[PDB]
């Protein structure tokens, strides 16, 4: 008796063909990334109404996984939140986020302005920062 059930299920993500490998690289300083944000003009600006509640940990730790640095980042409940991220590409290619989170309404402005833009590297970076959102604000994939 005791009906054992080891559900065997061995998947494999091989990586894209347009292998944009986001890594840290240079941790910016506050005065560094302040510097280069309003040496940069915003290359991209994306609102999205948040779902349901919000939780600034588990966005955090979720961009640390897949390689995104956290340069500033507000706390739980304090509005607008406001947090900025940093970024480089294997390229050499500097990225600059800003993720507003706004007072009374559940509205989040994403602002990337990264050095050299690509269309490329423009889009893959923010559907990085969709994907990480996304599987935050609905618990299921």
């Amino acid at each position: 008796m005791g009906h054992h059930h080891h559900h065997h299920s061995h998947m494999q993500e091989l990586p894209d063909s347009g292998a944009l490998m986001l890594v840290p690289n240079r941790q910016l300083t506050a005065d560094y990334f302040e510097k280069t944000w309003l040496s940069l003009k915003v290359a991209h600006q994306q609102v999205l109404p948040w779902r349901g509640e919000f939780h600034p940990d588990t966005l955090q730790m979720a961009l640390q996984v897949v390689n995104i640095q956290t340069i500033a980042m507000s706390r739980a409940g304090s509005r607008p939140w406001k947090a900025y991220l940093s970024a480089q590409d294997d390229t050499g290619c500097l990225f600059l986020t800003e993720l507003l989170l706004e007072p009374g309404n559940s509205e989040m402005q994403i602002s990337v302005k990264q050095n050299e833009a690509r269309t490329e590297t423009l889009n893959s970076f923010i559907s990085v920062l969709e994907t990480v959102i996304g599987t935050i604000e609905e618990i299921k994939s």
